[PDB]
């Protein structure tokens, strides 16, 4: 699924990611952008062999089972398709986790590169919340 940005916005609110760890939903909508273009199917193979999952674009180094990353762990406790669901309640809760790990939304290489310190209220501006 293709979400609309501000379509993105009212599914991550109702699942309380809107201020979590500190991070207004901006943040969110932001990262989301930049990973994956708001499209839950996205992946992108690492050159460590780990790829990364859907719309937040999570690692399954760490986070999820993909049965093909050598060492990897499964902190979240999902296959790693479940990141690709039109149901973004996978992705969130494993976001959350991430977020909690020590380096807040650093963990996402793309938020801290273009997200990070930019007025990232606009990508929330006109939605209806
Ligand atoms: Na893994």
């Amino acid at each position: 699924k293709v979400f609309g940005r501000c379509e993105l916005a009212a599914a991550m609110k109702r699942h309380g990611l809107d201020n979590y760890r500190g991070y207004s939903l901006g943040n969110w909508v932001c990262a989301a952008k930049f990973e994956s273009n708001f499209n839950t199917q996205a992946t992108n193979r690492n050159t460590d062999g780990s790829t990364d999952y859907g719309i937040l674009q999570i690692n399954s180094r760490w986070w999820c089972n993909d049965g093909r990353t050598p060492g990897s762990r499964n902190l979240c406790n999902i296959p790693c398709s479940a990141l690709l669901s039109s149901d973004i309640t996978a992705s969130v809760n494993c976001a959350k986790k991430i977020v909690s790990d020590g380096n807040g939304m650093n963990a996402w290489v793309a938020w801290r590169n273009r997200c990070k310190g930019t007025d990232v209220q606009a990508w929330i501006r006109g939605c209806r919340l």
